[PDB]
């Protein structure tokens, strides 16, 4: 019965493949957001104003019609980037951030960045330019362990790299731990955080109680419940400069159920409903439109959507699997009730 | 190439399962092994003398044509378990020990224990008549983190238990952690364990990082690299009351790489060859036979087997998948180059 209106949300941090995943894909998303962040790694990496370009194109010839949708596209940062094709894209408004991956932390990042050092002009001219840097904020030293490698980042690349350059805006992607969400509600206005909804829900032991689940197995990787605690807490808080990013990023059902599973969580069709619940669940309703559909916007100098969306508390199952032309896509909470559903 | 000839081990802690799947993998046992501990958790479990009976004759009809090997069986602890029945089973040499997996309120009183408090009057027999107690020491309450699961045993309930009962001989089984590496160091006599290949070879991160595994997983769950150099340390010590455990855990491939992945590794083909590459990395082989096939039977109140085997330290690739009936079976190690082979 309880129906929640809120302004259109915008997903800040978005995976949407290429191809015939990709045209399976956009619709979770263009249906509901009005913009989202497009992150850069596909195989080859989007490292140059053209390949954005043309791969902007081909998210724009699988939006259906009639969704009101705009893919906000990301450069791949790498060691020997040229930053006047950085510079470039921005101003011709093909590129609306930076991306950084420490090379080897997740998916489709082996062509990723080896250290600050080695894209220090690059960062400068973003800092000059006020392009925002998004963060894939993980160390990946084989000896650290999995669960270390965020805290680890924040002491040994973070906080130098701001202190470095203390006009550059920052996203901190994903976070994962209290140490990212301390390090953030106390950060200045020019450090903000993505949250995705599976960081919310669980923790570690729902990928590995009584069996393990490749489709709860995603990066930065699942933390024990105190960090999960600190998130929804952050969130909760009402914090201004934390927003809507699901990190949606799909693999075939068979990639993620094999000897050796893709990291991913496929979570666009059921995140808005899934933030919706944790919200709900924290007594913190009314700040659930600023973290979809405000928050966003703000920190990245954007207007907010015009238009407006509900949710009904109505459950909803959710479906056991999504067709492709090859395998199937096994959606986050395949089979599950969920709380919330768009109206 | 160089030869490591050790009197014949046995291996202390095995799962064979029953029907088609023990006809597969008892001869992976058998050929090697002159004795193995046949864990009771079979659906429904091992808790009748009549039971064991028949389970190990199943066994014994499933064993090769020539191989010397003798299954060692186990009652599975219950609420409703007569200690009378337990005490008649190890005095008919049809059990020689009994296995107390992890408490649970809601258990049915068939299946399982729901407090050790509730099952005194079993420890208590075992105690007077000298029956070694297995222990499967994790505790399974949903608030605790899975990779706490085993420490928290140590203190809540390991000890209380050993210091209730002051005589019980107890094998604290496939130990995973510090926490009970030092604990077992720091026992009596009456206190035992076996460590398993994979928590020897393995930790967490090898679990997790660049795709999920889980072929690794199993329980109690890969521990952080402190804890795999902590059972490294312990077994190259030379310490005698630790001793060779597989924890062979066989599933088909199907169960093992699903949505939700069992637990349990099938080591029985490689456990002894990876156990002897473990032994030679930290330059300890001169404590490797002890391990195999000294300390166990000493602990046991058994015989040292009187035939020898030899491993070669001769390169060979481990099967990828191993035919069952109706699946197939991927083996520890699979597609591997394994270091030392059984000549
Ligand atoms: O588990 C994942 N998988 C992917 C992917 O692109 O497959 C991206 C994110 C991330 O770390 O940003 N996490
Ligand atoms: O991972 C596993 N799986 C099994 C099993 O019986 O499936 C047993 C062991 C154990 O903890 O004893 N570990
Ligand atoms: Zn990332
Ligand atoms: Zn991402
Ligand atoms: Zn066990
Ligand atoms: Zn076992």
């Amino acid at each position: 019965s309880q129906v929640l209106k809120i302004r259109r949300p915008d997903d800040w941090h978005l995976h949407l493949r290429d191809g015939d995943m990709l045209k399976t894909v956009v619709p979770y998303t263009s249906e509901i957001y009005g913009r989202a962040i497009v992150m850069p790694n596909l195989a080859p990496p989007v490292t140059t104003v053209e390949a954005a370009v043309a791969y902007r194109q081909r998210i724009l010839d699988a939006v259906p019609a009639g969704h009101d949708f705009t893919p906000l596209m990301t450069c791949y940062l790498t060691d020997s980037l040229d930053p006047n094709e950085l510079e470039r894209g921005f101003n011709e408004g093909v590129f609306t951030a930076a991306k950084l991956y420490p090379a080897n932390a997740t998916t489709n990042s082996s062509h990723g960045v080896t250290s600050v050092d080695a894209i220090m002009p690059v960062l400068e001219r973003m800092e000059k330019i006020g392009m925002p840097l998004l963060v894939h904020g993980e160390v990946t030293h084989a000896d650290i362990d999995i669960f270390d490698r965020e805290a680890r980042f924040i002491e040994s690349v973070m906080e130098p790299l701001r202190q470095r350059l203390t006009a550059l805006k920052v996203v901190f992607e994903h976070i994962t731990t209290k140490d990212a969400a301390d390090y953030v509600r106390d950060g200045n206005e020019r450090l903000a955080a993505t949250i995705t909804p599976q960081h919310l829900m669980f923790n570690r032991n729902h990928m590995l109680v009584g069996g393990v689940r490749p489709h709860l197995y995603c990066l930065p990787i699942l933390k024990r419940n105190i960090h999960q605690q600190a998130l929804r807490e952050l969130v909760a808080s009402g914090f201004n400069r934390v927003f809507l990013g699901t990190d949606s990023a799909p693999h075939a059902r068979h990639r993620k159920e094999s000897s050796c599973g893709c990291a991913g969580c496929f979570n666009a069709p059921t995140a808005l409903g899934s933030y919706a619940t944790v919200f709900e669940e924290m007594n913190a309703l009314q700040h659930f439109e600023a973290f979809c559909s405000v928050n966003g916007p703000q920190f990245y100098g954007l207007p907010v959507n015009d238009t407006f969306i509900e949710l009904v508390r109505e459950e909803q199952q959710v479906a056991e699997s999504i067709a492709l032309t090859d395998d199937t896509l096994v959606p986050f909470l395949a089979g599950e009730t969920v709380r919330w559903s768009v109206k």
